[PDB]
């Protein structure tokens, strides 16, 4: 009430846009040549992500996602585009306009110049 | 700051900053601990624990990490029910308050702010 506003909980929109930010940006800052350890820390992320991420429908349909479409773990480049990819399919689902993954590096790393 | 080329609605934003990444994780972490479980079974404390171990190790802000791994040594994550979970996040959010000259959230609004509304 007093030191901070009083803001409402974010909504399934809000949570989204918020949560696509740290999920591309993580992907961002992922080695080009990751470790074991980074290569598997990432695969359980994804996965726990999956199963608690605040929204039901959404964590549900995504689980399924990764069942389907395992994380490309890699580099750094097939991370971002797996990324890219499965934002898009969300993006399907929501009448949304396909990103071209083409852009995902300057969108989420390297900026426009 | 126009269309990106080949679109007609996603416009050339630029990275996240510092503090808009910060901000939207903070949104993420807060949104985890209010939609766990007033009881959690074994699977889900220890997803938990996993979770903000591995998130303190890849969050992309390098400082930001290494200091939120440093917290997490020094202050383990409460995970026994949503309202320990709920508290453990408000004091962690607190100590980066802390750090950088921000008010000091009451944790006891912590549940208004990011579950039940104000109604
Ligand atoms: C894992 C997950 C699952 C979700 N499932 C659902 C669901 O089932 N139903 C629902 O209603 N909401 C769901 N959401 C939320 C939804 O995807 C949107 O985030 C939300 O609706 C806000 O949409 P937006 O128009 O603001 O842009 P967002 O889709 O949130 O995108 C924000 C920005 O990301 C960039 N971007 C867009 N597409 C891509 C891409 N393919 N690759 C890289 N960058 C891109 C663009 O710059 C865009 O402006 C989910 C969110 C997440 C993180
Ligand atoms: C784990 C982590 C570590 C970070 N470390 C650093 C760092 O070392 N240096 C740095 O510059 N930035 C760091 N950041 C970012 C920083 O915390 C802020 O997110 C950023 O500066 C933007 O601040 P803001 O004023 O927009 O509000 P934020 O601090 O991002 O807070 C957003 C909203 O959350 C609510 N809120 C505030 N405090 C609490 C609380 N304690 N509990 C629950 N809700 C609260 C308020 O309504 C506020 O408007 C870190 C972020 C995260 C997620």
């Amino acid at each position: 009430s007093r030191t901070y506003r009083k803001v409402d909980p974010p909504d399934v929109e809000q949570l989204g846009r918020s949560s696509w930010t740290l999920l591309h940006s993580v992907a961002a800052s992922y080695p080009a040549q990751p470790t074991d350890q980074q290569k598997g820390e990432m695969k359980q992320f994804l996965n726990i992500f999956s199963h608690i991420y605040p929204c039901n429908w959404c964590a549900k349909d995504f689980e399924k996602y990764i069942r389907e479409n395992a994380p490309q773990v890699e580099s750094r480049e097939e991370l971002g585009r797996w990324m890219c990819e499965a934002h898009n399919k969300v993006n399907k689902k929501l009448r949304k306009p396909k990103f071209d993954c083409n852009f995902w590096e300057k969108r989420w790393k390297d900026g426009w110049d």
